[PDB]
C-alpha cells in the first residue's frame, strides 16, 4: 500500500526534519524515550547498547545509526531493487535478536507520536503507516 503518492509524501516529509548534528539526536533521544515508556519491558533487548541509560554516549550513537537506517529505506522506497538490497541488510542485523515482531508496530506508535513536533499539523499517518510497514515487513 506504499505507492508513488504516499512514498514521495513520506521522503518529502522525513527530510523536513531529518537535520544533523544536535536536531538529530534530540529527535532520535525523544523517539526511544517513548517507546521505553510505552514498553519498559523491550529495554530488555538492548543491553549491548546501554539501554538503561539513553544519555549514555553508546546509546546515543546506537540512536543515530537507527535513524540513519531509516533515512536509508526511506530514500529507496521508489527503488524497488536497491530498497530490497537495504533492508535485506536490515534484516541480517535484527534476526536472531528474538524480537517480537508487535514490538515494530509500537516502535511506529512511537514515531508517530514524536513526528508531530517536528511537522506540525502536516504529519500524514496513512502514508507514513503504509510505507513503515513496508520497511518493516523487510526488516522482519
Ligand atoms: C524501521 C524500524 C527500524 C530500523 C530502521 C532499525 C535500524 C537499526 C539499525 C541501523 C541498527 C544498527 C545495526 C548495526 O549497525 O549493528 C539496529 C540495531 C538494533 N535494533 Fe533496530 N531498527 C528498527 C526497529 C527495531 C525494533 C522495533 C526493535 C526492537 C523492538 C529493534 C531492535 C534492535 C536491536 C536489539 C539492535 C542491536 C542493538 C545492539 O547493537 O546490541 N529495532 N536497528
Amino acid at each position: 500500500d506504499c505507492s508513488i503518492l504516499e512514498l514521495l509524501k513520506v521522503k518529502n516529509q522525513w527530510r523536513e526534519a531529518f537535520g544533523e548534528g544536535h536536531h538529530r539526536v534530540q529527535f532520535g533521544l525523544e523517539l526511544w524515550k517513548r517507546f521505553f515508556d510505552t514498553h519498559p519491558e523491550v529495554k530488555g533487548l538492548f543491553k549491548g547498547v546501554n539501554g538503561d541509560n539513553i544519555y549514555s554516549p553508546e546509546f546515543a550513537a546506537h540512536a543515530e545509526r537507527v535513524l540513519s537506517g531509516l533515512d536509508m529505506t526511506i530514500g529507496l522506497l521508489d527503488d524497488t531493487n536497491a530498497f530490497k538490497a537495504q533492508v535485506t541488510h536490515l534484516h541480517s542485523q535484527h534476526v536472531e535478536r528474538s524480537i517480537n515482531p508487535e514490538f515494530y508496530e509500537h516502535f511506529l506508535g512511537a514515531l508517530l507520536h514524536v513526528l508531530p513536533k517536528y511537522l506540525g499539523t502536516k504529519l500524514d499517518q496513512d502514508a507514513w503507516t503504509k510505507c513503515f510497514h513496508t520497511i518493516a515487513d523487510g526488516i522482519k
